[PDB]
C-alpha cells in the first residue's frame, strides 16, 4: 500500500435519487470502486447573505487519488447545483486487500 | 487549489438542537463555509473504566485550515461537554471553484 | 499535538448489531478511543457485472495512527466480510485535550 494512493472524496446532493444516479454512474464508469450514501443530512451554509438549512445526502466515495480529477469533472458535468461540493481526503493506511481491490476495480480501460 | 489549505473538521454534539445552534453560529461568524449534520449517531467509548453508548449528532464542517484553531476555540467555549471532540482532516484535492468559495465566505 | 499521530478509520459493517460488537470490542481492547456508528447507509458498487445497493452501517473510529495495523488486523479477524473496508485518514489538527485523551486511553 502506497500512502495517499487511495482517497475518500465527499460529495453532497439535494436528495437520494440524484445521489444514487450519480453513485451508480461513477461506479459503472469505474471512476470509483464504491460509494456510501449517508441520508438525512442537514446542510447549513450562507447564501445571498442569509443562513440556509437544506435537506441533503452525503456521498463518501473510495477511489484512487489519481482518479479524483476525473471523478470531480464527471461530478461537475451531471450535478444539479452548478458549483458542486467535492473534497477528497488521502487514505494513509488501511486493509491491504481492500485497498488493492479499490485499485483493481478502478484501473486501466 | 493549494493541497491542505481546506480541512474537513468533525465535531460530535449531544443532540440536534445544540448541533444546529453551533452550526449556525460558526457559519454566521465566518469560521466555516458549510456544515453537514448527520443525526442518529451512536458513540461508544470508555468512561472511568467502563463502556458507554451515547446518542449524538456528528457535524462535518468545511473551512480553511488556518481557521481550524479559532473554530475549535469557539466550539470549546459554547460547550456541553468539558472535552469537545474536534478533529480536522486535510483536503488534498477537490472541485476548485467550490474550494475557492470556501476560502472566500470565510476570508480574512 | 503531533500532526498525524491520531487517525480516523472508516469501517463499513452489514448492520447495527455487528458494528456494535466490533465497536465495543475495539474500545475494550484499547485499539480505539471512540467509535461513532452512522446508521442507515446505502453502499453502491459493482459485483458480478451489475450494481449492488446494500443497507449498511459506517463506523468511524478515532485512534492512534500507530495502532491502525493492530486495529485493522483485529477488524479482519472478527468481521463477517471476507475483504472488510478499513481506511484511515490522518488528523492533522483539532482539540488538543481531546486528542491527548485519545492517546491516554489507548496508551502503549
Amino acid at each position: 500500500y502506497v500512502p495517499g494512493s487511495v482517497s475518500a472524496a465527499f460529495v453532497t446532493c439535494p436528495n437520494e435519487k440524484v445521489a444514487k444516479e450519480i453513485a451508480r454512474a461513477v461506479v459503472e464508469k469505474r471512476l470509483a470502486a464504491c460509494v456510501n450514501l449517508i441520508p438525512q443530512i442537514t446542510s447549513i451554509y450562507e447564501w445571498k447573505g442569509k443562513i440556509e438549512e437544506d435537506s441533503e445526502v452525503l456521498m463518501m466515495i473510495k477511489t484512487q487519488s489519481s482518479l479524483v480529477p476525473a471523478l470531480t469533472e464527471f461530478v461537475r458535468s451531471v450535478h444539479p447545483y452548478e458549483v458542486a461540493e467535492v473534497i477528497a481526503l488521502p487514505v494513509e493506511q488501511g486493509n491491504p486487500p481492500y485497498l488493492h481491490w479499490v485499485h483493481q476495480v478502478t484501473e486501466s480501460v
